[PDB]
């Protein structure tokens, strides 16, 4: 997260830290969202490569013992049918991880509020982006928990040539794009929390930025509308 602030630990606690096993040991890869004890959130271009994959709830501080972590190993992986690594552009970049084991759920570690299907928001909808990713385009990652205000910028908008132009799918969230605040590498599958009838709903998943960078002006963080996935969402999750 570029141009962001450290969150508070109970804050975000829907926020997990998608892990891969880096031979010794694990390393941060990604963001995503726990929407049951034993169901993940992510994006589908997280789990692209056959690796070793592990969630940790309650996670603050990726090189500290916050003493509030639980590590959970990933028994399924569930990328949507039509997810095409070569294609981002074509949208369905959403992943569902069923966990080995299901988390106790605390004050550090709660379910994800998904969004009614169907549900689009307004332009500049307030919106926050958090994630472990890079502070700086081709910088480091994070250590506390970043996040950033990113309100939306609608599809009318972000398809604009001024902005994505035809790279943007109606599926698709666009938020900030003030050259200041963004997503970066680390980011993805993470959670685009929107303040709706004075709760926040997990509208967004983490896709992609300009291959120019993270923070550009007019080339803001594009999201997976989690709320056109809803129906699939719910079918995945009743046939397992």
């Amino acid at each position: 997260v570029v141009g962001g602030t450290e969150a508070q630990r109970n804050s975000w606690p829907s926020q997990i830290s998608l892990q891969y096993r880096s031979g010794s040991s694990w390393a941060h890869t990604c963001g995503g969202t726990l929407i049951r004890q034993n169901w993940v959130m992510t994006a589908a271009h997280c789990v692209d490569r056959e690796l070793t994959f592990r969630v940790v709830v309650g996670e603050h501080n990726l090189n500290q013992n916050n003493g509030t972590e639980q590590y959970v190993g990933v028994q399924k992986i569930v990328v949507h049918p039509y997810w095409n690594t070569d294609d981002v552009a074509a949208g369905y970049d959403i992943a569902l991880l069923r966990l080995a084991q299901s988390v106790t759920l605390n004050s550090y570690v709660q379910l994800g509020v998904l969004p009614r299907a169907g549900t689009i928001l307004a332009n500049n909808s307030p919106c926050y982006i958090t994630g472990w990713g890079l502070t700086r385009t081709n910088g480091q990652l994070a250590q506390t928990l970043q996040q950033a205000y990113l309100p939306t910028v609608d599809y009318a908008i972000c398809s604009s040539s001024s902005y994505w132009g035809s790279t943007v799918k109606n599926s698709m969230v666009c938020a900030g794009g003030d050259g200041v605040r963004s997503g970066c590498q680390g980011d993805s599958g993470g959670p685009l929390h929107c303040l709706v009838n004075g709760q926040y709903a997990v509208h967004g998943v983490t896709s992609f930025v300009s291959r120019l960078g993270c923070n550009v002006t007019r080339k803001p963080t594009v999201f997976t509308r989690v709320s056109a996935y809803i129906s699939w969402i719910n079918n995945v999750i009743a046939s397992n």
